[PDB]
């Protein structure tokens, strides 16, 4: 029936639907620190979300999305390996049923317990629609969460959770400031790969921060809370909604520090 993340739906199944998902360019992988190249060539990363104007958080069915207007460049991305400006359309998180567990991407083989998507899209094509259609269509910057000290800036997240308890509630998320959410240091791994849930379109140039933030046990606690079904209808844990990793394939992992 349609995917997901159990036994029957799973991300082993979904190539039936979506014949992508055994593709070149497919993400996440495992990123092997002795085998990254150092690349000078790459430029720091250049975050401007001063002006960023979020609008609402919507529970899809997989996930929680904080979405953003892309109707100007308020919030955008450029420098690294990109080239034009991407606008910030939404965020989302995936995370573990246990704290051993929930991210996408990992680190010599390490998983982390949960990992934060920022999702930007190309300017010169505008708009996300066209966008994913493109090889550089997308910028997602992954960062990972570790179980440890609370992060202040996610808690007015944490706290609005309750009322998107199921799939398809929405609530007005106005005036969320994305900043509350970068570590101190923007040094990163990038690899060109795709979206991790179907449609798996190999439209994205990753970035992944080298350095994780923490979050307290309690605010991964309220994660967990969340329900992948509707209102009325019998309650799964929305947890574990996670892609393993993926063959490398003919790619290169560059980083930005040595
Ligand atoms: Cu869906
Ligand atoms: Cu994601």
């Amino acid at each position: 029936h349609h995917w997901g993340y159990g036994k029957h739906n799973g991300p082993e199944h979904w190539h039936k639907d979506f014949p992508i998902a055994k593709g070149e360019r497919q993400s996440p992988v495992d990123i092997d620190t002795h085998t990254a190249k150092y690349d000078p060539s790459l430029k720091p990363l250049s975050v401007s979300y001063d002006q960023a104007t979020s609008l609402r958080i919507l529970n899809n069915g997989h996930a929680f999305n904080v979405e953003f207007d892309d109707s100007q460049d308020k919030a955008v991305l450029k420098g690294g390996p990109l080239d034009g400006t991407y606008r910030l359309i939404q965020f989302h998180f995936h995370w573990g049923s246990l704290d051993g567990q929930g991210s996408e991407h990992t680190v010599d083989k390490k998983k982390y317990a949960a990992e934060l998507h920022l999702v930007h899209w190309n300017t010169k094509y505008g708009d996300f629609g066209k966008a994913v259609q493109q090889p550089d269509g997308l910028a997602v910057l992954g960062i990972f969460l570790k179980v440890g000290s609370a992060k202040p800036g996610l808690q007015k997240v944490v706290d609005v959770l309750d009322s998107i308890k199921t799939k398809g509630k929405s609530a007005d998320f106005t005036n969320f400031d994305p900043r509350g959410l970068l570590p101190e240091s923007l040094d990163y791994w990038t690899y060109p790969g795709s979206l991790t849930t179907p449609p798996l379109l190999e439209c994205v140039t990753w970035i992944v921060l080298k350095e994780p933030i923490s979050v307290s046990s309690e605010q991964v606690l309220k994660f967990r809370k969340l329900n992948f079904n509707g209102e009325g209808e019998p309650e799964e844990l929305m947890v574990d909604n996670w892609r393993p990793a993926q063959p490398l394939k003919n790619r290169q992992i560059k980083a930005s520090f040595k």
